[PDB]
């Protein structure tokens, strides 16, 4: 299955956003950055992701299609915004191995904030 | 501003949901909630509504406008779904003054799991 997250200046719950922040998947779906509006990209948070997955980094302004194979919780921010709290992050499978490394993962106030909303969807 | 929200059978977080499940609005937008999937409707939690505003019952497979005017927290459940946890969350303006009734109203478990993960993203 595709699954299709938004970068958005201003969305449904905040500015500097990923929508959905908080994408359920299964292993072998694909899930699409699509950057809605300029000056965004997708990066993965090393601390969160799962044992054997490799770090990506989209160019601003492009698309990113990222196939999700082993199970965990893979996490995702905007590079230049993560200060203000540009994360994302998505859930493959059942009972998350990693949890706990998303959830002390050492990051910047606002992107911890919305990490650990987005963590409460979990499961 | 208009905001919209899709009642969905499946969705990127879960099963039988309002997607997106929080939305951040201000006094004067309009809330447009949109069957996607049929079986579905909307209807105000009345324990979780701002002071002065009317409880709301839409039909089945109807799209339903609400237009925001007091501020605070606007808690919705789908009728029939309300037991598997159908249930959304529209923060009106800074501060909510009905947090604790958010917080404390009684409902089936699933809706209140998810409802404690939609009080998460407030403020
Ligand atoms: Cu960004
Ligand atoms: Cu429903």
């Amino acid at each position: 299955a595709t699954h299709e997250v938004h970068m958005l200046n201003k969305g449904e719950s905040g500015a500097m956003v990923f929508e959905p922040a908080f994408v359920r998947a299964e292993p072998g779906d694909v899930i699409n950055f699509v950057p809605t509006d300029k000056s965004h990209n997708v990066e993965a948070i090393k601390e969160i992701l799962p044992e054997g997955v490799e770090s990506f980094k989209s160019k601003i302004n492009e698309s990113y299609t990222l196939t999700v194979t082993e199970p965990g919780l893979y996490g995702v921010k905007c590079t230049p915004h993560f200060g203000m709290g540009m994360v994302g992050l998505v859930q493959v499978g059942d009972a998350p191995e990693n949890l706990d490394a998303a959830k002390t993962a050492k990051m910047p106030k606002k992107a911890r904030e919305r990490m650990d909303a987005e963590l409460a969807q979990v499961n």
